[PDB]
């Protein structure tokens, strides 16, 4: 019926507005990066710091787990990205080619493969193993909110600034689809038939990519100019969760697009939150204001 979150950690850390959360797929570790340039691993149980990764030499906005959570890749406004070791926090690769700031990244399942949007209004398409890139797709005609591979990696999805969502064969960098506000976030649904979406008019909406169709909307949250992340969380209940202006986060219910929660302790906009993929887990985390991280435990 509603999940019960309540607060269990707060994550001390960051010195700048951290700008992303995500779980491993081992549900062992959190990954959070910063605009102090730095990303931080914690115990996704436990909050515990485990350590600090640098090198990148400007803010960060987006890291993302390799499919054995034994990789991290994260993307920089010095216009690069980099893939680490998570193990060691040894920088394996640097990924050159972006013209300007790096927004979102990704790893596909298979995890040979890394695809990235950037405020130079392209997607890049980059092997694993070597660093090097295969494929830049002029993608959008404005700054690349996100970027996602579905779950057999055959396609990738983007949004923009400008309005768009595009769906995108992987293997040959070609446009299958297109879906005006500006379009701050997008991700394919776990089942890999829906695209979540947000738009920068306090709007999420749940599409049927192959029909085209929205079959979803969900509203009340504030969001006008952050690219905040959405979430489906598969564990308990079936929700939609996302941080929100009002410094909240807000909890759905997927099916009846009903807020069935909403999380107070930031004090900012709450610009990302991420679900553990086996636990009822929320971690949320806050722009400057607020800097911290936290770890939030429903029972269903
Ligand atoms: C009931 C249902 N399941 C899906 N699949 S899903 O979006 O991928 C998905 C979301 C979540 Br939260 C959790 C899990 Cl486990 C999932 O599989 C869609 N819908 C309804 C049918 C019309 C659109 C909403």
């Amino acid at each position: 019926v509603k999940p019960n979150y309540a607060l269990k950690f707060t994550l001390a850390g960051h010195t700048k507005a951290v700008s992303s959360v995500k779980f491993s797929p081992n549900g062992e570790w959190l990954a959070s990066s910063s605009a102090d340039k730095l990303i931080k691993i914690w115990g996704a149980y436990d909050g515990k710091f485990e350590k600090t990764i640098s090198g990148h030499k400007l803010g960060i906005s987006d890291v993302a787990w390799s499919s054995d959570s034994n990789l991290l890749v994260s993307a920089s406004d010095d216009k690069t990205l980099k893939i680490w070791d998570v193990s060691s926090g040894k920088c394996l690769k640097t990924l050159k080619g972006h013209s300007n700031y790096v927004f979102c990244c990704n790893f596909n399942p298979q995890s040979n493969l890394i695809v990235s949007g950037s405020f130079d209004e392209s997607v890049r398409i980059w092997d694993v193993k070597t660093g090097k890139c295969l494929k830049t797709l002029p993608a959008h005609s404005d700054p690349v909110s996100a970027v996602h591979f579905n779950r057999d990696g055959s396609l990738i999805v983007s949004s923009s600034y400008d309005g768009l969502c595009r769906i995108w064969d992987t293997a040959s960098g070609q446009c299958l689809k297109t879906l005006n506000p500006p379009v701050s976030f997008v991700k394919f649904s776990p089942n890999g038939k829906y695209i979540l979406a947000a738009t920068l008019d306090n709007t999420l909406k749940l599409w049927d990519y192959s029909k085209g169709k929205c079959l979803k909307t969900y509203t009340g949250h504030k969001n006008e100019k952050y690219c905040i992340f959405a979430n489906f969380s598969v564990t308990g209940g079936k929700w939609i969760v996302s941080g929100s202006e009002d410094n909240l986060v807000y909890i759905w219910n997927l099916q009846t697009k009903e807020i069935v929660q909403k999380l107070q302790g930031h004090t900012d906009v709450v610009i990302s939150t991420a679900c553990h993929p086996t636990e009822n887990i929320i971690a949320s985390a806050a722009l400057e204001n607020d800097k911290t991280i936290k770890l939030w435990k429903s029972d269903c």
